[PDB]
């Protein structure tokens, strides 16, 4: 999302959109499957 430098004022929705897989990352530290692809996906919506 780039939120530290930018202030880009529309994170509510698109943490919105990947909410659970994030939480699924979070409360379980172990797994690192996939996490990429989503990264690349979440920059890909917020520039657009």
């Amino acid at each position: 999302l780039d939120a530290f430098e930018h202030t880009c004022p529309t994170g509510r929705t698109i943490y919105d959109s990947v909410y659970n897989d994030l939480i699924n990352y979070l409360a379980s530290p172990d797994q690192t499957e996939g996490f990429d692809d989503l990264i690349k996906n979440c920059r890909e919506q917020h520039e657009a």
